[PDB]
């Protein structure tokens, strides 16, 4: 089944998302997120301009053969525009197959490893008390898990001081059971992030995250020795090569590269095995700037994935989710992989055009 | 679709052949090769008196969670029988998955990466002019590369100064085209393999495989230290674990392991994988103890893996390709993938029944 058609398709129903359609000439088509938020006309170019061309006339069943083909035209550079470019691709090719395949993705993958995959949600507020608040009406709606962020009164050592009471006072209101996760937002270095990540470990965290600027992947080793608080960092990640010796290294526990800013289904499979040979496990970032196609593909890799750790989710707004209707459902703080064939997403062009880019 | 039913079968047109079948409820059956040579009835027995009964009612596209189910059974160990057990189950869940998706097993693992797999033919002989008679006549059959070894007159000292002396020869009457690989069989200690290596150097040789014991990884060290001739091994190893360090301290240019001993394709995805990240190709042992099945799987396997080195090709007695029809085909030197539904392979029940085992 060759390519006849090709396109990208930017709409904007609360926020800009740009989308890749492919379809085949006995009419299957596919579809793949190519959002990359703050840049998305840069990639979107890329679609347009130099990749779609060339998808023109090849055979969609050869994903693994694209992926390859298309990394040599980056001139195997990995980076945020050009990863999203290929992901967006690979997505849509991986759905095709699956369609044809008459299965749910994650039944291509490998099969169901879990029932449901766990989520987490973002607890945030100005106060610890807001976030206390946030995280109470969270964990009504079923999460088991979530991420905490609050204002620090008054600076990195105002932040050092005050984190610490933030899970504090978290604990003391919630208990044990709960998991509760942070973002440091890279504002640390190496050995002021030992020190949090310590002072944090009576706390119990599900994870710290991006606790320092990470592109010399060595700044994680301080951190490690100093810690036994779990660690995860990635979400900006564009290849398994970011994060090769963060894995090799047992520097962290969680790697948070997402499918779309990753390349694809087809990278993240390899980077996720080459993580389970040293116990990390996935965390994939899951922003709203993610469109609901990565994230139907993320839920299916997730029920699959052996070492599957935890799954981000920020709701999207009503009109998103209208743009892209899917059949993953969440339910009681997890989420549910669909059973239509394909990754289990759409887009209705129709309505897109509705919401043009801003 | 859940198992209703599942049994080994063995027989041996021309050796040996332990074969496992797994059939659905709704009919759709796989078959995975379980042939451990000198070995069988201690697989055969592990599938029927254990495996076996545990996978009746379970279901059979989760292919991933029964592996990881059987791995937890084995107690999380890695061994010849233990994995040519579980490799058995994966190869015919993956066989039915494929057909379940109604497209050849290579189409499901990530399409095409190439046309045809080349292979390399076996040029033994008593004298080194008896080998390249060997050479002679399977290059006329369009094999792209041979494996030589003779007969030394006369020893470790007699060996390390007659091998230089086959590759002179061959490379005097063939020519530089012709890709020439050796296997030393584990006689030597590496510091004798660093020497060999050296000598054979002006030879260009594709591979020197097998050159000592490796379960000690660190084995290979000396010799990636003194040579640039291409080192292959692994042909026994069932693990990833086997391997890991010798792929990640790139003293190794291709992995051996076979399909059948490695724990079938799930396992062997996952060391192409890691070798990918350190230059390594796969280089599949293929000699005829491995049944069409796992040859099928490998052809399979050979055509979409993006870092593919060669495929070992030892034919079968026509009983046993009778026994085991299958689509895959060669020709000039190289093998094609088949387009059936599943990995192309199938067993002649009532046929194979004619060939008790012995």
């Amino acid at each position: 089944l060759k390519i006849r058609d090709a396109y990208t398709i930017v709409t904007c129903p609360g926020r800009n998302f740009v989308t890749l359609k492919i379809v085949t000439e006995s009419g299957t088509h596919g579809i793949g997120d190519a959002t990359l938020n703050g840049r998305e006309m840069a990639v979107a170019a890329y679609l347009d301009e130099h990749v779609v061309p060339a998808l023109i006339g090849r055979d969609a069943g050869r994903i693994e053969d694209t992926w390859q083909y298309l990394y040599r035209g980056a001139y195997w550079r990995r980076g945020p525009v050009t990863m999203t470019a290929i992901a967006a691709v690979d997505m849509a090719l991986w759905d095709i197959k699956a369609k044809a395949a008459g299965m749910p993705l994650y039944q291509l993958l490998g099969g169901k490893s879990r029932e449901r995959v766990m989520t987490y949600a973002h607890c945030t507020g100005q106060t610890i008390e807001d976030c206390l608040g946030e995280v109470a009406r969270h964990v009504e709606l079923g999460y088991r898990a979530v991420r905490v962020q609050s204002g620090v009164p008054g600076s990195t050592e105002k932040y050092l001081n005050h984190a610490p009471k933030l899970f504090a006072a978290v604990r003391e209101r919630f208990g044990d059971d709960l998991h509760v996760l942070h973002d440091v937002h890279h504002r640390l270095t190496p050995i002021e992030a030992a020190r949090l990540g310590k002072a944090v470990e009576p706390y119990h965290l599900f994870w710290l995250e991006d606790c320092v600027p990470a592109e010399n992947q060595e700044s994680l080793r301080l951190i490690r020795e100093h810690t036994t608080t779990p660690l995860a960092i990635g979400e900006v990640f564009n290849s398994i090569h970011d994060c090769r010796e963060l894995i090799q290294n047992q520097w962290i526990d969680y790697i948070r590269m997402p499918l779309t800013h990753g390349g694809g289904i087809t990278a993240m499979r390899r980077v996720a095995d080459l993580a389970s040979l040293y116990h990390v496990r996935t965390g994939f970032h899951g922003p709203t700037d993610l469109s609901p196609v990565c994230l139907g593909a993320a839920i299916h890799f997730d029920t699959w994935v052996p070492n599957f750790g935890i799954q981000e989710h920020m709701p999207h707004t009503d009109e998103t989710d209208a743009v892209f209707p899917h059949d993953y459902r969440f339910e009681d703080g997890h989420f549910l992989a669909g059973e239509s064939p394909g990754h289990g997403v759409d887009i209705d062009e129709e309505l897109a055009a509705k919401y043009p880019y801003e």
